[PDB]
Protein backbone atom coordinates (compact mmCIF):
# COMPACT_ATOMS: atom_id res chain seq x y z
CA UNK A 1 0.00 0.00 0.00
CA UNK A 2 2.05 3.16 -1.33
CA UNK A 3 1.68 6.97 -0.60
CA UNK A 4 -0.69 8.97 -2.88
CA UNK A 5 0.66 9.90 -6.33
CA UNK A 6 -0.29 10.98 -9.89
CA UNK A 7 -1.28 8.24 -12.35
CA UNK A 8 2.16 7.16 -13.78
CA UNK A 9 2.39 6.61 -17.52
CA UNK A 10 4.36 3.79 -19.34
CA UNK A 11 8.24 3.93 -19.37
CA UNK A 12 8.36 7.72 -18.71
CA UNK A 13 6.21 7.35 -15.61
CA UNK A 14 5.62 10.74 -14.02
CA UNK A 15 8.05 12.78 -16.12
CA UNK A 16 5.30 15.16 -17.30
CA UNK A 17 4.58 16.11 -13.61
CA UNK A 18 8.06 17.72 -13.43
CA UNK A 19 9.50 20.81 -15.07
CA UNK A 20 13.13 19.71 -15.58
CA UNK A 21 14.58 23.28 -15.01
CA UNK A 22 12.90 23.25 -11.56
CA UNK A 23 12.28 19.84 -9.91
CA UNK A 24 12.10 21.45 -6.40
CA UNK A 25 9.33 23.79 -7.53
CA UNK A 26 7.62 20.74 -9.08
CA UNK A 27 7.83 18.79 -5.75
CA UNK A 28 6.20 21.65 -3.96
CA UNK A 29 3.35 21.58 -6.49
CA UNK A 30 2.94 17.92 -5.74
CA UNK A 31 2.97 18.68 -1.99
CA UNK A 32 -0.39 20.69 -2.46
CA UNK A 33 -2.15 18.08 -4.54
CA UNK A 34 -1.15 14.94 -2.55
CA UNK A 35 0.12 16.04 0.93
CA UNK A 36 3.49 15.75 2.71
CA UNK A 37 4.25 12.21 1.47
CA UNK A 38 3.85 11.26 -2.19
CA UNK A 39 4.98 8.67 -4.81
CA UNK A 40 6.66 9.56 -8.10
CA UNK A 41 7.96 7.22 -10.72
CA UNK A 42 10.63 8.62 -12.96
CA UNK A 43 12.22 6.13 -15.28
CA UNK A 44 10.72 3.15 -13.56
CA UNK A 45 12.78 4.15 -10.50
CA UNK A 46 10.11 4.61 -7.79
CA UNK A 47 10.72 7.47 -5.34
CA UNK A 48 9.13 8.70 -2.16
CA UNK A 49 9.27 12.44 -1.55
CA UNK A 50 8.65 14.05 1.85
CA UNK A 51 7.65 17.80 2.06
CA UNK A 52 7.51 19.99 5.22
CA UNK A 53 9.57 19.99 8.40
CA UNK A 54 7.29 17.48 10.22
CA UNK A 55 7.49 14.92 7.36
CA UNK A 56 11.17 15.72 6.51
CA UNK A 57 12.19 15.51 10.22
CA UNK A 58 10.50 12.06 10.75
CA UNK A 59 12.08 10.52 7.63
CA UNK A 60 15.50 11.65 8.62
CA UNK A 61 15.27 10.99 12.43
CA UNK A 62 12.47 8.49 13.26
CA UNK A 63 13.26 6.04 10.49
CA UNK A 64 17.11 6.43 10.77
CA UNK A 65 18.39 2.92 9.73
CA UNK A 66 15.56 2.33 7.29
CA UNK A 67 16.39 5.30 5.04
CA UNK A 68 20.15 5.34 5.53
CA UNK A 69 20.81 4.21 1.92
CA UNK A 70 22.12 6.43 -0.98
CA UNK A 71 19.98 6.87 -4.10
CA UNK A 72 21.63 6.26 -7.38
CA UNK A 73 23.34 9.18 -9.13
CA UNK A 74 24.62 7.77 -12.50
CA UNK A 75 26.90 10.79 -13.37
CA UNK A 76 28.94 9.45 -10.56
CA UNK A 77 29.26 5.83 -11.52
CA UNK A 78 33.03 6.43 -11.02
CA UNK A 79 32.31 7.17 -7.28
CA UNK A 80 29.41 4.71 -6.75
CA UNK A 81 29.55 2.19 -3.77
CA UNK A 82 33.02 3.47 -2.83
CA UNK A 83 33.87 6.48 -0.62
CA UNK A 84 31.04 8.31 1.15
CA UNK A 85 28.73 10.66 -0.82
CA UNK A 86 27.76 8.16 -3.52
CA UNK A 87 27.85 4.94 -1.77
CA UNK A 88 25.16 2.39 -1.06
CA UNK A 89 27.18 -0.78 -0.26
CA UNK A 90 28.32 -2.29 3.17
CA UNK A 91 31.62 -0.45 2.84
CA UNK A 92 29.84 2.83 3.82
CA UNK A 93 29.46 2.71 7.65
CA UNK A 94 33.17 2.19 8.43
CA UNK A 95 34.68 4.67 5.97
CA UNK A 96 32.18 7.29 7.23
CA UNK A 97 32.83 6.82 10.98
CA UNK A 98 36.57 6.83 10.34
CA UNK A 99 36.71 9.90 8.12
CA UNK A 100 34.55 11.68 10.67
CA UNK A 101 36.95 10.82 13.55
CA UNK A 102 39.97 11.96 11.42
CA UNK A 103 38.44 15.37 10.48
CA UNK A 104 37.54 16.12 14.13
CA UNK A 105 41.29 15.62 15.18
CA UNK A 106 42.68 17.60 12.25
CA UNK A 107 39.85 20.02 13.09
CA UNK A 108 39.86 21.69 18.87
CA UNK A 109 41.79 24.81 17.40
CA UNK A 110 43.26 23.12 14.22
CA UNK A 111 40.34 24.24 12.04
CA UNK A 112 40.15 27.81 13.41
CA UNK A 113 43.92 28.28 12.90
CA UNK A 114 43.95 26.59 9.49
CA UNK A 115 40.99 28.76 8.22
CA UNK A 116 42.61 31.84 9.85
CA UNK A 117 45.92 31.16 8.01
CA UNK A 118 44.06 30.80 4.69
CA UNK A 119 42.34 34.16 5.12
CA UNK A 120 45.75 35.92 4.96
CA UNK A 121 46.14 34.49 1.43
CA UNK A 122 42.54 35.30 0.61
CA UNK A 123 42.78 38.99 1.60
CA UNK A 124 46.15 39.36 -0.22
CA UNK A 125 44.39 38.10 -3.33
CA UNK A 126 41.53 40.56 -2.82
CA UNK A 127 43.87 43.49 -2.21
CA UNK A 128 45.80 42.41 -5.32
CA UNK A 129 42.73 43.12 -7.55
CA UNK A 130 43.52 46.79 -6.78
CA UNK A 131 39.83 47.82 -6.55
CA UNK A 132 39.16 46.91 -10.24
CA UNK A 133 36.35 44.55 -11.57
CA UNK A 134 36.88 40.70 -11.13
CA UNK A 135 34.81 37.50 -11.26
CA UNK A 136 35.10 36.19 -7.66
CA UNK A 137 34.37 32.55 -8.69
CA UNK A 138 38.00 31.48 -8.82
CA UNK A 139 39.23 33.91 -6.18
CA UNK A 140 36.93 33.31 -3.27
CA UNK A 141 36.99 29.58 -4.17
CA UNK A 142 40.66 29.00 -3.55
CA UNK A 143 40.19 29.63 0.14
CA UNK A 144 37.93 26.63 1.02
CA UNK A 145 39.93 24.69 -1.59
CA UNK A 146 43.26 25.13 0.24
CA UNK A 147 41.71 24.32 3.61
CA UNK A 148 40.38 20.89 2.49
CA UNK A 149 43.69 20.47 0.57
CA UNK A 150 45.87 20.80 3.62
CA UNK A 151 43.63 18.46 5.61
CA UNK A 152 43.67 15.98 2.71
CA UNK A 153 47.12 16.30 1.15
CA UNK A 154 49.09 18.59 3.54
CA UNK A 155 49.31 20.53 0.22
CA UNK A 156 49.11 24.27 -0.12
CA UNK A 157 48.44 26.01 -3.49
CA UNK A 158 49.29 29.51 -4.80
CA UNK A 159 46.14 31.37 -6.19
CA UNK A 160 47.38 31.29 -9.87
CA UNK A 161 48.81 27.78 -10.12
CA UNK A 162 47.49 26.00 -13.27
CA UNK A 163 46.19 22.70 -11.80
CA UNK A 164 44.51 24.30 -8.76
CA UNK A 165 42.39 26.47 -11.13
CA UNK A 166 41.73 23.50 -13.34
CA UNK A 167 40.30 21.57 -10.33
CA UNK A 168 38.17 24.50 -9.35
CA UNK A 169 37.08 24.84 -12.96
CA UNK A 170 35.89 21.20 -13.10
CA UNK A 171 34.18 21.41 -9.64
CA UNK A 172 32.21 24.45 -10.88
CA UNK A 173 31.44 23.09 -14.37
CA UNK A 174 30.01 19.80 -12.89
CA UNK A 175 27.87 21.67 -10.37
CA UNK A 176 26.38 24.03 -13.02
CA UNK A 177 25.91 21.06 -15.32
CA UNK A 178 24.36 18.84 -12.65
CA UNK A 179 21.74 21.53 -12.09
CA UNK A 180 20.55 21.65 -15.72
CA UNK A 181 17.40 19.92 -16.98
CA UNK A 182 19.44 17.86 -19.38
CA UNK A 183 21.34 16.27 -16.49
CA UNK A 184 18.04 15.57 -14.59
CA UNK A 185 16.79 13.53 -17.46
CA UNK A 186 20.18 11.81 -17.60
CA UNK A 187 19.90 10.88 -13.90
CA UNK A 188 16.58 8.88 -14.18
CA UNK A 189 16.99 7.55 -17.77
CA UNK A 190 20.70 6.72 -17.75
CA UNK A 191 20.63 3.68 -20.00
CA UNK A 192 18.48 5.26 -22.78
CA UNK A 193 20.65 8.40 -22.91
CA UNK A 194 24.21 7.63 -21.66
CA UNK A 195 25.60 6.66 -25.05
CA UNK A 196 24.08 9.64 -26.88
CA UNK A 197 25.86 13.04 -27.47
CA UNK A 198 25.18 15.81 -24.86
CA UNK A 199 26.58 17.22 -21.68
CA UNK A 200 26.38 14.14 -19.51
CA UNK A 201 29.60 13.19 -21.47
CA UNK A 202 31.22 16.38 -20.14
CA UNK A 203 30.09 15.87 -16.56
CA UNK A 204 31.58 12.35 -16.80
CA UNK A 205 34.90 13.31 -18.46
CA UNK A 206 35.13 15.71 -15.53
CA UNK A 207 34.34 13.30 -12.69
CA UNK A 208 37.22 11.19 -14.11
CA UNK A 209 39.80 14.04 -14.40
CA UNK A 210 39.16 14.82 -10.70
CA UNK A 211 39.37 11.13 -9.63
CA UNK A 212 42.62 10.83 -11.75
CA UNK A 213 44.22 13.90 -10.15
CA UNK A 214 43.36 12.50 -6.67
CA UNK A 215 44.40 9.00 -7.64
CA UNK A 216 47.93 10.32 -8.35
CA UNK A 217 48.01 12.09 -5.06
CA UNK A 218 47.13 8.87 -3.14
CA UNK A 219 49.87 6.89 -4.99
CA UNK A 220 52.43 9.69 -4.20
CA UNK A 221 51.44 9.25 -0.55
CA UNK A 222 51.83 5.37 -0.70
CA UNK A 223 55.31 5.63 -2.19
CA UNK A 224 56.67 8.04 0.46
CA UNK A 225 54.57 6.94 3.45
CA UNK A 226 55.98 7.15 6.96
CA UNK A 227 53.42 4.72 8.64
CA UNK A 228 54.70 6.14 11.96
CA UNK A 229 53.72 9.60 10.90
CA UNK A 230 50.57 10.56 8.99
CA UNK A 231 50.96 14.01 7.31
CA UNK A 232 47.25 14.38 6.33
CA UNK A 233 44.02 12.40 5.95
CA UNK A 234 45.38 10.51 2.91
CA UNK A 235 48.10 8.86 5.03
CA UNK A 236 45.60 7.86 7.75
CA UNK A 237 43.61 5.94 5.18
CA UNK A 238 46.66 4.36 3.65
CA UNK A 239 47.57 3.42 7.25
CA UNK A 240 44.10 1.93 7.90
CA UNK A 241 44.64 -0.04 4.67
CA UNK A 242 48.11 -1.56 5.54
CA UNK A 243 46.75 -2.69 8.95
CA UNK A 244 44.28 -4.63 6.79
CA UNK A 245 46.28 -6.80 4.27
CA UNK A 246 45.96 -10.20 6.11
CA UNK A 247 42.14 -10.10 5.37
CA UNK A 248 40.11 -11.57 2.42
CA UNK A 249 37.11 -9.32 3.46
CA UNK A 250 38.61 -5.99 2.13
CA UNK A 251 37.17 -2.71 3.35
CA UNK A 252 39.78 -0.38 1.68
CA UNK A 253 41.30 -0.34 -1.78
CA UNK A 254 43.46 2.33 -3.43
CA UNK A 255 40.15 2.83 -5.25
CA UNK A 256 38.19 3.05 -1.95
CA UNK A 257 40.63 5.77 -0.70
CA UNK A 258 40.87 7.90 -3.87
CA UNK A 259 37.03 8.27 -3.85
CA UNK A 260 36.80 9.16 -0.13
CA UNK A 261 39.40 11.73 -0.91
CA UNK A 262 37.79 13.06 -4.12
CA UNK A 263 34.44 13.27 -2.32
CA UNK A 264 36.00 15.33 0.47
CA UNK A 265 37.90 17.57 -1.92
CA UNK A 266 35.15 18.57 -4.28
CA UNK A 267 32.62 18.79 -1.50
CA UNK A 268 35.16 20.62 0.67
CA UNK A 269 35.55 23.16 -2.08
CA UNK A 270 32.52 23.79 -4.23
CA UNK A 271 30.07 23.83 -1.45
CA UNK A 272 31.64 26.62 0.72
CA UNK A 273 32.64 28.51 -2.41
CA UNK A 274 29.11 28.68 -3.84
CA UNK A 275 27.73 29.81 -0.45
CA UNK A 276 30.30 32.49 0.01
CA UNK A 277 29.83 33.66 -3.61
CA UNK A 278 26.04 33.84 -3.21
CA UNK A 279 26.56 35.69 0.16
CA UNK A 280 28.51 38.51 -1.46
CA UNK A 281 25.96 38.89 -4.22
CA UNK A 282 23.10 39.10 -1.59
CA UNK A 283 24.98 41.74 0.40
CA UNK A 284 25.42 43.98 -2.63
CA UNK A 285 21.67 43.78 -3.10
CA UNK A 286 21.08 45.02 0.50
CA UNK A 287 23.63 47.73 1.29
CA UNK A 288 21.88 48.52 4.58
CA UNK A 289 22.60 44.97 5.79
CA UNK A 290 26.27 45.02 4.73
CA UNK A 291 26.67 48.23 6.70
CA UNK A 292 25.08 47.01 9.88
CA UNK A 293 27.72 44.22 9.60
CA UNK A 294 30.63 46.68 9.31
CA UNK A 295 29.55 48.44 12.48
CA UNK A 296 29.37 45.15 14.44
CA UNK A 297 32.79 43.97 13.11
CA UNK A 298 34.46 47.35 14.01
CA UNK A 299 32.80 47.36 17.46
CA UNK A 300 33.54 43.70 18.43
CA UNK A 301 36.82 43.03 16.49
CA UNK A 302 38.21 46.38 15.27
CA UNK A 303 40.13 47.32 12.16
CA UNK A 304 42.70 44.52 12.28
CA UNK A 305 42.59 41.77 14.93
CA UNK A 306 42.04 38.41 13.12
CA UNK A 307 38.40 37.09 13.49
CA UNK A 308 37.96 33.98 15.71
CA UNK A 309 35.24 31.43 16.61
CA UNK A 310 34.89 33.03 20.11
CA UNK A 311 33.64 36.30 18.37
CA UNK A 312 30.43 34.48 17.19
CA UNK A 313 28.58 34.52 20.56
CA UNK A 314 29.24 38.27 20.59
CA UNK A 315 28.05 39.17 17.00
CA UNK A 316 24.34 38.26 16.87
CA UNK A 317 23.87 40.13 13.52
CA UNK A 318 26.62 38.24 11.64
CA UNK A 319 25.37 35.01 13.08
CA UNK A 320 21.92 35.74 11.59
CA UNK A 321 23.29 36.61 8.17
CA UNK A 322 25.51 33.55 7.88
CA UNK A 323 22.46 31.52 8.86
CA UNK A 324 20.19 33.39 6.45
CA UNK A 325 22.67 33.26 3.54
CA UNK A 326 22.40 29.46 3.91
CA UNK A 327 18.64 29.45 4.60
CA UNK A 328 17.74 31.65 1.57
CA UNK A 329 19.94 30.07 -1.07
CA UNK A 330 18.93 26.49 -0.34
CA UNK A 331 22.15 25.24 -1.86
CA UNK A 332 21.16 21.57 -2.08
CA UNK A 333 17.28 21.96 -2.29
CA UNK A 334 16.20 18.35 -2.83
CA UNK A 335 18.90 17.07 -0.50
CA UNK A 336 21.02 14.09 -1.56
CA UNK A 337 18.79 11.10 -2.42
CA UNK A 338 18.09 8.46 0.22
CA UNK A 339 17.00 4.83 -0.30
CA UNK A 340 15.10 2.20 1.75
CA UNK A 341 17.60 -0.36 3.07
CA UNK A 342 14.58 -2.49 4.11
CA UNK A 343 10.82 -2.80 3.23
CA UNK A 344 9.24 -0.35 5.77
CA UNK A 345 6.06 1.38 7.01
CA UNK A 346 5.88 5.15 7.06
CA UNK A 347 2.92 6.84 8.76
CA UNK A 348 0.32 4.59 7.06
CA UNK A 349 2.18 3.46 3.89
CA UNK A 350 4.44 0.74 2.39
CA UNK A 351 7.90 1.71 1.13
CA UNK A 352 9.78 -1.31 -0.51
CA UNK A 353 13.53 -1.92 -0.28
CA UNK A 354 15.23 0.16 -3.04
CA UNK A 355 12.80 3.04 -3.09
CA UNK A 356 14.61 6.41 -3.44
CA UNK A 357 13.47 8.62 -0.52
CA UNK A 358 13.62 12.36 -1.03
CA UNK A 359 13.59 14.32 2.23
CA UNK A 360 13.41 17.73 0.55
CA UNK A 361 15.27 20.55 2.30
CA UNK A 362 14.01 23.79 0.71
CA UNK A 363 10.51 22.94 1.94
CA UNK A 364 11.97 23.01 5.47
CA UNK A 365 14.23 25.99 4.99
CA UNK A 366 11.29 27.82 3.33
CA UNK A 367 8.59 27.16 6.03
CA UNK A 368 6.05 30.02 5.88
CA UNK A 369 5.30 29.67 9.70
CA UNK A 370 8.95 29.50 10.95
CA UNK A 371 10.12 32.33 8.70
CA UNK A 372 7.35 34.72 7.62
CA UNK A 373 8.00 35.84 3.98
CA UNK A 374 10.46 32.95 3.20
CA UNK A 375 10.97 34.28 -0.32
CA UNK A 376 12.68 37.40 1.11
CA UNK A 377 16.26 37.64 2.37
CA UNK A 378 15.71 38.82 5.90
CA UNK A 379 18.40 38.60 8.62
CA UNK A 380 15.69 39.04 11.29
CA UNK A 381 14.67 35.38 10.50
CA UNK A 382 17.34 34.48 13.08
CA UNK A 383 16.93 37.43 15.54
CA UNK A 384 14.33 37.93 18.32
CA UNK A 385 12.74 41.48 18.18
CA UNK A 386 15.35 42.04 20.77
CA UNK A 387 18.57 41.78 18.66
CA UNK A 388 19.73 38.42 20.11
CA UNK A 389 20.38 35.44 17.76
CA UNK A 390 17.12 33.28 17.21
CA UNK A 391 17.90 29.52 16.85
CA UNK A 392 15.67 27.48 14.52
CA UNK A 393 15.12 23.69 14.42
CA UNK A 394 14.15 24.41 10.85
CA UNK A 395 17.66 25.37 9.83
CA UNK A 396 18.51 22.07 8.11
CA UNK A 397 20.65 23.04 5.06
CA UNK A 398 23.05 20.20 5.87
CA UNK A 399 20.21 17.73 6.36
CA UNK A 400 20.38 15.66 9.66
CA UNK A 401 20.67 11.95 10.61
CA UNK A 402 22.66 8.79 9.72
CA UNK A 403 23.86 10.63 6.57
CA UNK A 404 24.17 14.25 7.87
CA UNK A 405 26.82 16.25 5.87
CA UNK A 406 30.27 15.18 6.94
CA UNK A 407 31.69 18.68 6.56
CA UNK A 408 29.11 20.61 8.60
CA UNK A 409 31.40 21.95 11.38
CA UNK A 410 34.13 22.97 8.94
CA UNK A 411 31.75 24.66 6.41
CA UNK A 412 30.00 26.57 9.27
CA UNK A 413 33.26 27.84 10.70
CA UNK A 414 34.38 28.74 7.15
CA UNK A 415 31.32 30.78 6.23
CA UNK A 416 31.69 32.74 9.51
CA UNK A 417 35.41 33.38 9.75
CA UNK A 418 35.74 34.08 6.05
CA UNK A 419 32.73 36.35 5.64
CA UNK A 420 34.09 38.22 8.70
CA UNK A 421 37.60 38.52 7.25
CA UNK A 422 36.27 39.79 3.92
CA UNK A 423 34.05 42.55 5.34
CA UNK A 424 36.51 43.79 8.00
CA UNK A 425 38.94 44.77 5.25
CA UNK A 426 36.82 45.65 2.24
CA UNK A 427 33.41 46.90 1.16
CA UNK A 428 31.57 45.35 -1.71
CA UNK A 429 30.95 47.43 -4.86
CA UNK A 430 28.70 45.88 -7.58
CA UNK A 431 28.55 46.91 -11.22
CA UNK A 432 24.75 47.35 -11.44
CA UNK A 433 22.28 49.11 -9.09
CA UNK A 434 21.39 47.24 -5.82
CA UNK A 435 17.74 47.61 -6.87
CA UNK A 436 18.55 45.72 -10.19
CA UNK A 437 20.14 42.54 -8.85
CA UNK A 438 18.39 39.26 -9.58
CA UNK A 439 19.20 36.97 -6.65
CA UNK A 440 17.20 34.03 -8.21
CA UNK A 441 19.25 30.91 -9.07
CA UNK A 442 20.08 30.63 -12.81
CA UNK A 443 20.19 26.78 -12.64
CA UNK A 444 18.16 24.56 -10.23
CA UNK A 445 18.63 20.78 -9.95
CA UNK A 446 21.37 19.14 -7.95
CA UNK A 447 22.22 22.52 -6.47
CA UNK A 448 21.04 26.04 -6.65
CA UNK A 449 23.59 27.93 -8.88
CA UNK A 450 23.67 31.78 -8.48
CA UNK A 451 23.82 34.39 -11.28
CA UNK A 452 27.34 35.09 -12.61
CA UNK A 453 28.40 38.62 -11.74
CA UNK A 454 31.37 40.90 -11.27
CA UNK A 455 32.35 43.12 -8.34
CA UNK A 456 34.92 45.39 -6.75
CA UNK A 457 36.39 45.17 -3.29
CA UNK A 458 37.38 48.50 -1.75
CA UNK A 459 40.08 48.33 1.03
CA UNK A 460 39.14 49.56 4.54
CA UNK A 461 42.63 49.88 5.98
C1 LIG B 1 28.82 24.60 2.62
C2 LIG B 1 27.62 24.09 2.67
C3 LIG B 1 27.29 22.59 2.58
C4 LIG B 1 26.05 22.11 2.46
C5 LIG B 1 24.70 22.87 2.39
C6 LIG B 1 26.14 20.68 2.39
C7 LIG B 1 25.07 19.84 2.29
C8 LIG B 1 25.02 18.48 2.30
C9 LIG B 1 23.80 17.75 2.25
C10 LIG B 1 22.40 18.40 2.19
C11 LIG B 1 24.10 16.46 2.25
C12 LIG B 1 23.05 15.34 2.20
C13 LIG B 1 22.86 14.66 3.55
C14 LIG B 1 21.99 13.44 3.38
O1 LIG B 1 22.42 12.46 2.70
O2 LIG B 1 20.88 13.45 3.93
C15 LIG B 1 25.56 16.31 2.29
C16 LIG B 1 26.30 15.15 2.33
C17 LIG B 1 27.68 15.05 2.40
N1 LIG B 1 28.55 16.12 2.53
FE1 LIG B 1 28.00 18.17 2.52
N2 LIG B 1 27.44 20.32 2.46
C18 LIG B 1 28.20 21.44 2.59
C19 LIG B 1 29.57 21.37 2.74
C20 LIG B 1 30.30 20.20 2.85
C21 LIG B 1 31.70 20.11 3.16
C22 LIG B 1 32.50 21.39 3.44
C23 LIG B 1 32.08 18.80 3.13
C24 LIG B 1 33.44 18.09 3.38
C25 LIG B 1 34.60 18.69 3.69
C26 LIG B 1 30.92 18.02 2.84
C27 LIG B 1 30.92 16.64 2.72
C28 LIG B 1 29.88 15.77 2.57
C29 LIG B 1 29.95 14.33 2.43
C30 LIG B 1 31.22 13.46 2.41
C31 LIG B 1 28.50 13.85 2.32
C32 LIG B 1 28.02 12.40 2.16
C33 LIG B 1 27.58 11.90 3.52
C34 LIG B 1 27.13 10.45 3.56
O3 LIG B 1 26.47 9.95 2.61
O4 LIG B 1 27.45 9.79 4.58
N3 LIG B 1 29.87 18.90 2.66
N4 LIG B 1 26.07 17.58 2.32
O1 LIG C 1 32.80 15.76 -10.30
C1 LIG C 1 33.68 16.03 -9.44
O2 LIG C 1 34.58 15.22 -9.10
C2 LIG C 1 33.67 17.40 -8.81
C3 LIG C 1 32.37 18.17 -9.03
C4 LIG C 1 31.22 17.72 -8.13
C5 LIG C 1 30.43 18.96 -7.71
C6 LIG C 1 29.32 18.64 -6.71
C7 LIG C 1 29.10 19.74 -5.67
C8 LIG C 1 27.73 19.55 -5.03
C9 LIG C 1 27.49 20.10 -3.63
C10 LIG C 1 26.50 19.16 -2.91
N1 LIG C 1 27.19 18.42 -1.85
C11 LIG C 1 27.97 17.35 -2.02
C12 LIG C 1 28.46 16.97 -0.79
N2 LIG C 1 27.98 17.82 0.11
C13 LIG C 1 27.18 18.71 -0.54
Amino acid sequence: KLPPGPFPLPIIGNLFQLELKNIPKSFTRLAQRFGPVFTLYVGSQRMVVMHGYKAVKEALLDYKDEFSGRGDLPAFHAHRDRGIIFNNGPTWKDIRRFSLTTLRNYGKQGNESRIQREAHFLLEALRKTQGQPFDPTFLIGCAPCNVIADILFRKHFDYNDEKFLRLMYLFNENFHLLSTPWLQLYNNFPSFLHYLPGSHRKVIKNVAEVKEYVSERVKEHHQSLDPNCPRDLTDCLLVEMEKEKHSAERLYTMDGITVTVADLFFAGTETTSTTLRYGLLILMKYPEIEEKLHEEIDRVIGPSRIPAIKDRQEMPYMDAVVHEIQRFITLVPSNLPHEATRDTIFRGYLIPKGTVVVPTLDSVLYDNQEFPDPEKFKPEHFLNENGKFKYSDYFKPFSTGKRVCAGEGLARMELFLLLCAILQHFNLKPLVDPKDIDLSPIHIGFGCIPPRYKLCVIPRS
